[PDB]
């Protein structure tokens, strides 16, 4: 299938990022604390239900949470604010907590299976969310004697959602903390305005776009 963008809901992101982010891709977001990061993917979750005249893809969503920073209220705040109808649009984010990251990494492979379910329906999961990637693996394997351990799961992890994003033509977005994934770079500039930096992408130049946090989510 051709690669499908979402926006961002900000002109100057998506431009930087060469439309929105992409299907049959890992999108890795990182941020430190009020980054924007879990805003941007918070207002994915919306626009990708949205037809593609309008940034979307006419797609369901699937989200898992690590560490219960996923606001259903800000779903519909979003939705709301794009003349979108609140309670449809948290109906087609599918919720799941992971509690460490063996859970984590279960869920996963788990999703295929409604993955599966919506492929040729109206409604095809078009975004996989994993906020936050490693937020379980740093807690849970800590030094030297972890980190061979901590590496070979977090790969086998990313191995298997980019098998998602390609086999079924979804982006996957996941958020960390400082190929195989595309990385931008949230921090703070100037005013509450936020910043998002893209670097070593093998085929769009490195570059800045500045974005706002807003009652839409994020726009320019
Ligand atoms: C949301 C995200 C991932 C999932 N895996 N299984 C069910 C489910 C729901």
């Amino acid at each position: 299938a051709t690669i499908g963008r979402i926006s961002t809901g900000s002109k100057s992101l998506d431009k930087l990022l060469g439309g929105g982010i992409e299907t049959q891709a890992i999108t890795e977001v990182f941020g430190e604390f009020g980054s924007g990061k879990t805003q941007l993917a918070h207002t994915l979750a919306v626009m990708v239900q949205l037809p593609p005249e309008e940034g979307g893809l006419n797609g369901s969503v699937m989200w898992i949470d690590t560490e219960n920073t996923f606001r259903p209220e800000r779903i519909r705040e979003i939705a709301q604010n794009r003349g979108l109808d609140p309670d449809e649009v948290l109906k087609h984010i599918a919720y799941a907590r992971a509690f460490n990251s063996n859970h984590q990494m279960l869920l996963v492979q788990q999703a295929e299976d409604m993955i599966k379910e919506l492929l040729n329906t109206d409604r095809p999961v078009k975004l996989l969310i994993v906020d936050s990637l490693t937020s379980h693996f740093r807690s849970e394997y800590i030094g030297r004697g972890a980190l061979a351990e901590r590496q070979q799961k977090l790969a086998k992890h990313l191995a298997d959602l980019h098998r998602l994003a390609n086999l079924y033509d979804i982006a996957v977005f996941v958020t960390n903390q400082v190929s195989a994934t595309l990385r931008v770079y949230l921090r703070k500039g100037k005013g509450g305005k936020r910043i998002a930096r893209l670097i070593d992408a093998p085929h769009l130049p490195e570059g800045e776009a500045v974005f706002s946090i807003t009652e839409k989510g994020i726009e320019d």
